[PDB]
């Protein structure tokens, strides 16, 4: 087909997503892998994972746009703390680009947000999900304090995800921060490069913890290897779940397998996301609109490296069957502060709309 802007697209139904991508970029992302982008990527997962094979259809419809359609229900469950901001930012687009369903909107927005992160893959995007569903039940969202067994069961019950696909999905923590785990601090990064879709998160979770970014008594949080922060540049935070998956016999070698393996990590993430994005639907009933997802920002191609103040001697390895790669260490006697803003500054508030959530 060919859209009203000369863009030759695969199917005419995909044309509507072009003006949406531009609107999302201009209004809330500003072509960067910042605050608003991170929040939308998180929403993609929270919307999709609320489904259960054992409990049946009444438990939730998966990637159905339920968070936007029933803003006063799910956003208020304990496990969805902080999701309100992304819901209120997306609702305005639902009302404007009214030919696109709330469900399609959520998945597409995530694909657009991710493309702003250097090193991220170009996600597959299928369209045609219904604009009608039910509000999901509480308890279907995994939490930081959950055990690996509980986490693995949840993903299996949601869509038959194997442990490999579960760890692959966690590559998203390479461009993630926390605002609710500790109420005394904001935007605590999970890795030293929160604006880069690289393999640092896999490396940094394997280092010995030496302190905490803020309080040391938070549910679902364990000691961090790079806790130093100053002003707006908050220190690195480490979640119990990420730590637990890095050391459990079932997932340890998978987790290590991604260290310094950029192409492998990105490809595996893309694959896992293809399954996640269609939970609650039959992919044979959705149109392929992948050619409408923006081309992702390229990375520099540099290898993973130990951040300043850490080295090979600080590793807590759990995979007995695989040799850990030889990586270099960045020079410096002390830990470098992790930048709060993608431009290096400490002042960069993302656009935020008020809404029902
Ligand atoms: C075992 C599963 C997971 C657990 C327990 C988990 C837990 C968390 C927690 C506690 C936060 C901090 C939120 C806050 O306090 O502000 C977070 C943030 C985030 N997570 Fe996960 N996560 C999981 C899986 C995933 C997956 C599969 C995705 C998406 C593909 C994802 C994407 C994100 C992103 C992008 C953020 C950052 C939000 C921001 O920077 O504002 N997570 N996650
Ligand atoms: C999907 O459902 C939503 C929720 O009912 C629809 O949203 C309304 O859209 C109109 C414009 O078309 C706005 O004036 C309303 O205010 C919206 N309602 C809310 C609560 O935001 C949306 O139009 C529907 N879209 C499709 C493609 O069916
Ligand atoms: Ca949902
Ligand atoms: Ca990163």
């Amino acid at each position: 087909a060919v859209c009203p802007d000369g863009t030759r697209v695969s199917h005419a139904a995909c044309c509507a997503f072009i003006p949406l991508a531009q609107d999302l970029q201009e209004t809330i992302f500003q072509n960067e892998c910042g605050e608003d982008a991170h929040e939308v990527i998180r929403l993609t997962f929270h919307d999709a994972i609320a489904i259960s094979r054992s409990q049946g259809p009444k438990a939730g419809g998966g990637a159905d746009g339920s968070m936007l359609l029933f803003p006063t229900v799910e956003p208020n469950f304990s496990a969805n703390n902080g999701i309100d901001d992304s819901v209120n930012n997306l609702i305005p687009f639902m009302q404007k680009h009214n030919t696109i369903s709330a469900a399609d909107l959520v998945q597409f927005a995530g694909a657009v947000a991710l493309s702003n992160c250097p090193g991220a893959p170009r996600l597959e995007f299928l369209a045609g999900r219904p604009n009608k569903t039910i509000a999901a039940v509480d308890g279907l969202i995994p939490e930081p304090q959950d055990s690996v067994t509980k986490i693995l069961q949840r993903f299996e019950d949601a869509g038959g995800f194997t442990p490999f696909e579960v760890v692959s999905l966690l590559a998203s923590h390479s461009v993630a921060r926390a605002n609710k785990v500790d109420q005394t601090i904001d935007a605590a990064p999970f890795d030293s490069t929160p604006f880069t879709f690289d393999t640092q998160v896999f490396l940094e979770v394997l280092l010995k913890g030496v302190g905490f970014p803020g309080s040391a008594n938070n549910t679902g949080e364990v000691a961090s290897p790079l806790p130093l922060g100053s002003g707006s540049d908050t220190g690195e935070m480490r979640l119990q779940s990420d730590f637990a998956l890095a050391h459990d016999p079932r997932t340890a070698c998978i987790w290590q397998g991604f260290v310094n393996e950029q192409a492998f990590m990105a490809a595996s993430f893309r694959a896992a996301m293809s399954k996640l994005a269609v939970l609650g639907h039959n992919r044979n009933s959705l149109i392929d609109c992948s050619d409408v997802v923006p081309v992702p920002k390229p990375a520099t191609g540099q290898p993973a490296m130990f951040p300043a103040s850490t080295g090979p001697q600080d590793l807590e390895l759990s995979c007995p069957s695989e040799r850990f790669p030889t990586l270099t260490t960045q020079p410096g006697a002390s830990q470098s502060l992790i930048a709060h803003c993608p431009d290096g500054s400490m002042s960069c508030p993302g656009v935020q709309f008020n809404g029902p959530a």
